[PDB]
C-alpha cells in the first residue's frame, strides 16, 4: 500500500464526478452532431445544467476553454466571457494557463492551486481534476478544498 495508492483513491472521486458531469457535454454535442440543435444553443443548454450541479459540501463545476476564457463559473460568474490567462493564485500559480498546458499534454489530470470557497474571498488550497472535452475545446473542472 503506497503514497501513490492513497492519492490515486482520493482523487478518483474528483475524476468520477467530472466524468459524470461531462456526460452532459457528450449529450449536447450529440444533438449538435445530429443537427437537432446548433452548436451554440447546445453549448448554452449544457452550461446551464452543469452550472446547477453540486456534490458533498457545495462542491461545484466550472468550464473554461483553451484560450483561456471562462465559459461558465457558478460561484464567480463575473469571470465569465473574460480572458483568464493573467490570473495567478497567491503562490504565483498561473491557474488557467497551467490547466490548459496540462490538458494539451495529457487530456486531463490533477492540479492544485488556491481559490476562494463559494461566497467567501480567502484563497484556500484546492485540488481539482480537469478534463478536456475535445469537440468544443472546453475544460471541465471540479475540486475539493483542503478543509
Amino acid at each position: 500500500q503506497t503514497h501513490e495508492d492513497l492519492y490515486r483513491a482520493k482523487s478518483e472521486k474528483t475524476m468520477h464526478v467530472v466524468q459524470t458531469a461531462s456526460g452532459i457535454l457528450t449529450f449536447y454535442q450529440g444533438l449538435e452532431a445530429a443537427g437537432s440543435m446548433t452548436r451554440e444553443a447546445a453549448q448554452q443548454q449544457a452550461l446551464k445544467e452543469i452550472k446547477g450541479l453540486r456534490y458533498s459540501q457545495n462542491d461545484y463545476f466550472w468550464i473554461n476553454d483553451l484560450r483561456p476564457v471562462m465559459i461558465m463559473h457558478p460561484t464567480n460568474p463575473k469571470l465569465e466571457g473574460q480572458d483568464i490567462s493573467t490570473i495567478k493564485d497567491p503562490d504565483g500559480f498561473a491557474v488557467f494557463n497551467e490547466m490548459v498546458a496540462l490538458v494539451k499534454s495529457k487530456g486531463a489530470g490533477m492540479v492544485n492551486y488556491r481559490w476562494p470557497k463559494p461566497g467567501a474571498s480567502e484563497p484556500v488550497k484546492k485540488t481539482s481534476y480537469v478534463q478536456l472535452f475535445q469537440p468544443w475545446g472546453w475544460i471541465l473542472g471540479s475540486g475539493v478544498y483542503v478543509d
